[PDB]
């Protein structure tokens, strides 16, 4: 029994954080075999980063201008490029402790684990979602930039999430492991604003299927709701309009529960409508939208 | 910028994590060089758990009874004994990733983080206190005993949980790693109560700092209050009597911030009487608890 927001476990990765340092500048990085990643503004001075042109700096650099710390042993670069925003070096040493991994590219929504490092030293893991604006409320303090987000399946860690700044809102942006941002930000200091944010609908659902699975059933009601007419209460709430490929994603959940989904809707439909009246959910006041179906059935037993 | 409920990266534990098997009943355990550690009723059968008498389970078996697995190979038993509630084996391999370590037992209201393995396997890690009734609220599935609870300090690794049982109230109790039991709980299967809890009013306030850290000052008002007249309000909430130590604890956060911590408890005592009329403090409908001054210290800037 029980529910809380629960990260993977973060040794895997731990084994693969390093410190890259060009200048006066140093962030983290990411070793995996031979090659060392890490966000590309480490090349920037601090005159260069209120609009850098980074084909322009990096051309001025040689591999030797790249301090790679691994712990206290230096990695000596052989070999530097760019791809996106990400610098790339190779290393004339394969970590070791190398796991097995893959590169994925998230969707909004979407649930990982973040290892916040500072020097290239772990200091704490947490579970993020990927916001709709393409934005994390993250945990974040100057210096850990580099740090990375990842999932775990079967002993592959798959990661897909790098920081690289916080915005003046205090949430934080970054880029898959190949360089792309997510949403439309790019890295240069200046003030750049996310798109308004909404409620992660099909995971608000989950949260309630975890919820009835460790026995709170209190905000269930006798009714159902047709789709469209969720929908229109969902975007008076703000909440991102529920497809059905979510619907069918939480098959699973409703099957183990009984619960049909539009019978949980228009749980969720009343609970918008009439708050909760000082009653929680899984310890919460609040509806919680950073749970994927995925992370209950994970969670969660597999019997109600 | 940001706050999170954050645990300690769990690298080093999860190279200690095996499985530990008697007749048809199997645990996770923790091994520390040559000695794997493990709750005591692994040596219970389903007919023995209702009242065992240990000290006869434990002299009827031999070393070659217990069959302890990390990861694929076996490791011998080679001597067994009974250091209160936990099983100790000696093994014949010393581990080679034995972090440093120490076996510390904690007080209620001071947080760790707990490595939820399930068949000596890493499934997840999150964050927990120790309540006031020595329970902790975790999530925690058929499989989970053996699982424990740590502090990081500078690499150095402080355990201070053992997972034995969940209650017929679905919140989890266990022992230090010596084997007593945090409260006053037994080791057989008979439904056992918790005291009522309490608040841990020390940490809430930790948390309000916290939120003003973080640009949060909604809830400040120009008040102060005696430390006596807010524990009388206190205790009308069920909240735990504040202590010149925990005033004196909290110092650090109040210099960084500024406001004097009785100043902190009238924003406490008008946030008790009035509720939050619908705004939310760090993310929460409600005041959170498990979160301490060093928990705080150790996640927010060092300036406000
Ligand atoms: N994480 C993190 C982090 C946090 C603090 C310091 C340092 C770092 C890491 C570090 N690496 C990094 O992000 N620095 C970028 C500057 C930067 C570097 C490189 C690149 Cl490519 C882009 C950018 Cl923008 C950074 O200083 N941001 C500022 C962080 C900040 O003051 N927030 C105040 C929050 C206000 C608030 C809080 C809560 N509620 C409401 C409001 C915000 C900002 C300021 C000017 C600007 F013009 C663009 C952005
Ligand atoms: N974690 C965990 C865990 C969770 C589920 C299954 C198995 C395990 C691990 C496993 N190892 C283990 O704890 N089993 C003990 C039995 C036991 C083994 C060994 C020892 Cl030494 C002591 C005890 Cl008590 C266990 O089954 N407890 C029951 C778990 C349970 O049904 N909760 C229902 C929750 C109801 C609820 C939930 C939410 N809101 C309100 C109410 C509760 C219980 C039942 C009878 C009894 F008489 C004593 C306790
Ligand atoms: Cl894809
Ligand atoms: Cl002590």
């Amino acid at each position: 029994s029980g529910f809380r927001k629960m990260a993977f476990p973060s040794g895997k990765v731990e084994g693969c954080m390093v410190q890259v340092t060009c200048g006066t500048t140093t962030l983290n990085g990411l070793w995996l075999d031979d090659v060392v990643y890490c966000p590309r503004h480490v090349i920037c001075t601090s005159e260069d980063m209120l609009n850098p042109n980074y084909e322009d700096l990096l051309i001025r650099k040689s591999n030797h201008n790249f301090l790679v710390q691994a712990g206290n042993v230096q990695l000596r670069v052989i070999g530097h490029s760019m791809q996106n925003c990400v610098l790339k070096l190779k290393v004339d040493t394969a970590n070791p402790k190398t796991p097995k991994y893959k590169f994925v590219r998230i969707q909004p929504g979407q649930t990982f684990s973040v290892l916040a490092c500072y020097n290239g030293s772990p200091s704490g893991v947490y579970q993020c979602a990927m916001r709709p604006n393409f934005t994390i409320k993250g945990s974040f303090l100057n210096g850990s930039c580099g740090s990375v987000g990842f999932n775990i399946d079967y002993d592959c860690v798959s990661f897909c999430y790098m920081h690289h700044m916080e915005l003046p809102t205090g949430v934080h942006a970054g880029t898959d492991l190949e360089g792309n941002f997510y949403g439309p930000f790019v890295d240069r200091q200046t003030a750049q604003a996310a798109g308004t944010d909404t409620t992660i609908t099909v995971n608000v659902l989950a949260w309630l299927y975890a919820a009835v699975i460790n026995g709170d059933r209190w905000f269930l009601n006798r009714f159902t709701t047709t789709l469209n007419d969720f929908n229109l209460v969902a975007m008076k709430y703000n909440y991102e309009p529920l497809t059905q490929d979510h619907v069918d994603i939480l098959g699973p959940l409703s099957a183990q529960t009984g619960i049909a989904v539009l019978d949980m809707c228009a749980s969720l439909k009343e609970l918008l409508q009439n708050g909760m009246n000082g009653r929680t959910i899984l310890g919460s006041a609040l509806l919680e939208d950073e749970f994927t179906p995925f992370d209950v059935v994970r969670q969660c037993s597999g019997v109600t």
